[PDB]
C-alpha cells in the first residue's frame, strides 16, 4: 500500500555476539519501511489519519541505545513487534538493521539483517 | 509499464505540522514515476505520443512552492491528483515526497512517503 | 532470471527536442539490464553460453553517439530493439536512458525513461 | 522471506577471460543476499538460528580470492553453490558480481552479474 | 583571518559564449568564502559584529540568475565586486564559479573558475 | 606542526538567531583540528604524550548540544577557548561549525564560519 | 592569483610500466590548474583575455588518449609542457594526474602524481 | 615539491588503547603523500628517477597490518620513518592516518592524526 521511510536511523548501541563489542559498543543503522493507507491523510491534512514518523524513529532509537541483544536479529524483531502492538493502522513493516563496521577482517561496506512482518 | 522518472527534483517550501515549520521553511525533495505506453514515441520519435518531462516537472514545483500543507502525504496527494487529472495517457504515477531536514532530534538521512495512484 | 547489468554508461550525444541542443549536446546515461540463463555459462567457465558484455556497452555507444534522436524514449526503444535482435538468448532487457543535464529551469537529479522489452 | 545482506565486499583477483587480466588482477566485489526464516533467532537471541554472517563473509573470499575462473558468472554460481550446499537453513540466495574495472574502453561505473538460485 | 562558507550554492542560469547556451540555460554553482574578524561576534554573540549570511547567498543569486554573462568569469567579478561594494567588513573575498555541464564533448565533473580579491 | 582532527562531527542543536530555530533545531556539524607535537606519542606509544581524541569529541559536544547561542560563531569561539584552556599541548586548533539545513530559501550544501586560534 | 579548474577529467589510455597495462588499458583522471589574470576578461566580459577551458580540455585528452607512456609523470610533465607553451598568459599550473584501478594487489581509491610548474 | 599521492589505502588491523580493540580489530585508512622531483621522471618516462608507488603502498600495509601500536600517532610515525630510511629521493612526507570506526559513543565521520617528517 502506500508507505512512510525513515532513511539510515543511526545510533550508538553496545549490541554483539561479543562480549567485546558489548562494552565498546559501534555504529548501527535501520532502514524502516511501514505500510499504510495514507489517501485520507493526504485528502484531509490531518496527521491524525496517518502515524506521526517521529514517534517511529523514537521507537527504534528505544530498541537500539535503550536495550542491548546479542544478535541484529533480535533488534529487528523487537523494532517490528514494537510498531504493530502501537500503531493499528499500520498493516506491514519492513525493518532493516545495519551493522556498518562489525568485528569481520575483510572489506565490505555493511552486514545487514531485514525482515517483514504482519498481523496475524 | 514503461515509465518516466524524474530524480531528486529539490524545492523550498513551507509546509509541516510544527506552526516553526510553516515560517523558516526547509528543503524538500520529490521522487517521480509515471507510467504509460512509450513504445510508439519511440518508434515515431514523436513527443506528441508520450509525456513532456517538462511539464511534469512545473507540476510538481507547484504543489510544493506555491502551496503550504502540514502533511507531506498531501503534497504526494496533490501531486498525484494533479498528474491523474491533467494527464490522459498515465494510467499510474508512484510520487516519493522527501523531508531530509525534518525537526527531529536525532540522527537520520531523511524521512519520506510513498503513494501509488491510477484512475478508478 | 540471471542477469547482466551494465552500471551508469556515459556518453556525451546530440539528442534533443530543441534544435540548440542538437548543436551543442549533452551528457547520456545509460543502466542496462539483460536477462538470459547464466547457469550453463557458470558451472562450464565458456563464454560462449553467455553474452560478452563488451558487446553490449559497443551496442548502447553506437545508438547514443552514432545517432541523434529527437526523443529519448527513442534512444531506449532503439537500444532494447537492437539487443534482442542480436542475441536471442537473451529473452528480455530493461533499458533506462538518462538525461543528467536537461534545459529545465530547476533543481534535480536527472530525468530518466525506462522500458522493458520481450519478443512477442 | 527474512534476509541476510552482505553489502559491497572488495575482493582483489584474477579472473579473466583475457590471460593478461590473469596475472595483474583487479578489483572485485560482491552483493551477498540469502534467504532464510529468522523468527526464531529474533524470539531466541540464540545464534544457532540463524546463519553467523562472518562465515557467508568468509565463503565468499575463498572463491574469489583464492581461486580463478575465467567468467565472473562462475565466480557467482560457485557461491551460490557452495552457500546452498552448507546450510539447510537458507532457501534462496542471490549474488551479483561486479566488476569496477573492466577492460572495456569507455565510461561506466561497473559491469556485473546476478543469480538467483533455490533448490530443484 | 576567520571565515565564512557557503558551499556548492547552485542556480540555473544562462550564461556562455553560444547564443544556444543564451538560449536553454544550465546549471550554476558558487562555492563563496569571505574573510573578516569573527571574534567579537563569537565574543558577544551579536550578529550586528559579523555578516548575515543569508544576505550573502542572496547577493550570489542575483548576479547568478537575475545577469547574465557570457564568461564565468564575470559571474565571479561581478560577486566579488558587490561583495566588497556592501559589506564592507570583509577583508577579502574567494569566488569559485562552477560550470558542471558546459557544451564540451568529453567526460569530466566540471570546470571552474577561482578568484580572490581583496580591499584596495 | 602534527595534527589531530575529528572531521564531520554531527550534533541536533538549537543555536539560531531566529526563536523558530531555538524551538525546532536543527543538525549541527563540525569539523575539529588541533595542532601539538606528536612526534614523542609516536616513538613512546604512549597516549600520555597525546591527547585523547575522544575528550576532544565530547569537549565539542557540549558546546554544541548543551548550550543555545544565536551565532554559529559563539560556538566555534567557545570550542576553541576550551581547547586552549584545558591542553596547554594544544599550540593552535582550527574549529569549523557547519550548518547544513538553514533557513535560507534556495539551494545550497552548507554554510559554516571557520576559525583559527592561538594563545596570545 | 586566479584560477581555471577543470574537474576530475575521465580518459581510458594504455599508460603503464607493465606491458599488460599497454594491452588491456584503464581508467585515468586529470585535475587542471592553471594560473593567470581574469579581472579583464572579468570587466570587460571578452574571452580574449582569458584562456578557452575547452581547448584546455582538449590538450589533456591529446596527452592522455592520444599518446601511451610508461609513467603518469611522463603525462603530467607533458600536459604542463603544453600549456606553458601555448598560453603566455598562463604564468603557473598544477596537474595532477590519476590512476583509480593500477595493477596493486590491495584496497584504496587511486594513485596519483602531481606537479607544478610556472614561467621563466 | 612534485607530490606522488596514495589516496585512501584501506586495511584490517588491531591498533588501539582499549584490549577491546586488540581482539576485535577495526578498520584503518592511510592517506600518503610524498615529494621529490619527477622532472627528471617525466622527461625519460624512466621509472628508476621516481619512486614505484607500488612499494610505498606495501610499507604502508607493513605498518597497518602486520604491527600494532596502542596510538594511531605510532602508526603514522613509522610509515614516516621507513620512508625516510628507505628512499634518499623522497625530500618530505605526509601521512595521515584515519580511525574510521573508533569507539566513541557519538556520530561523527572518522579521528585521524597527520604529520609531516623531513630529514633534520
Ligand atoms: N546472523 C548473525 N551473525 C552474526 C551476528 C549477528 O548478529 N547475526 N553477530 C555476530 C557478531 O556480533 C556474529 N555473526
Ligand atoms: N506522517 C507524517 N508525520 C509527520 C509529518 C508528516 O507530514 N507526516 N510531519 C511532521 C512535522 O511536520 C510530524 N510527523
Ligand atoms: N518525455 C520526453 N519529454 C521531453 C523530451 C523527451 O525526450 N522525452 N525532450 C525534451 C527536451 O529535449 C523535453 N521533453
Ligand atoms: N558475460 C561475460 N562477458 C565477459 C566477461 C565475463 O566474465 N562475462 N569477461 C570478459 C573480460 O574478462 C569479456 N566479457
Ligand atoms: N575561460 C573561459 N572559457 C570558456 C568560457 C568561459 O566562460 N570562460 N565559456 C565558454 C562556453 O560558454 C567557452 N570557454
Ligand atoms: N554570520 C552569521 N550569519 C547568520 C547567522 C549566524 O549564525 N552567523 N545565523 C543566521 C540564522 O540564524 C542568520 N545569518
Ligand atoms: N611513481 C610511479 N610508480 C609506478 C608507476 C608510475 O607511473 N609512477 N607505474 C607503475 C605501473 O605502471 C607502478 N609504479
Ligand atoms: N590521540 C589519540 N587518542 C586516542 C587514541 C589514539 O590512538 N590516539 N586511541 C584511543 C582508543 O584506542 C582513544 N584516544
Amino acid at each position: 500500500m502506500d508507505k512512510i521511510y525513515i532513511h539510515d536511523m543511526e545510533f550508538y548501541g553496545y549490541h554483539g555476539v561479543f562480549p567485546e563489542e558489548n562494552k565498546l559498543g559501534q555504529r548501527f543503522k535501520v532502514d524502516l519501511t511501514v505500510e499504510l493507507d495514507l489517501k485520507r491523510a493526504g485528502e484531509s491534512d490531518d496527521l491524525e489519519h496517518s502515524v506521526n514518523y517521529g514517534e517511529l524513529f523514537e521507537l527504534c532509537r528505544k530498541v537500539v541505545e535503550d536495550r542491548t541483544y546479542k544478535l541484529v536479529e533480535s533488534i529487528a524483531e523487537n523494532i517490528a513487534t514494537d510498531i504493530l502492538k502501537q500503531y493499528e493502522s499500520i498493516s506491514r513493516c519492513t525493518i532493516k538493521v545495519i551493522k556498518p563496521d562489525p568485528p569481520i577482517p575483510g572489506h565490505y561496506r555493511a552486514v545487514a539483517v531485514e525482515i517483514t512482518r504482519e498481523r496475524p
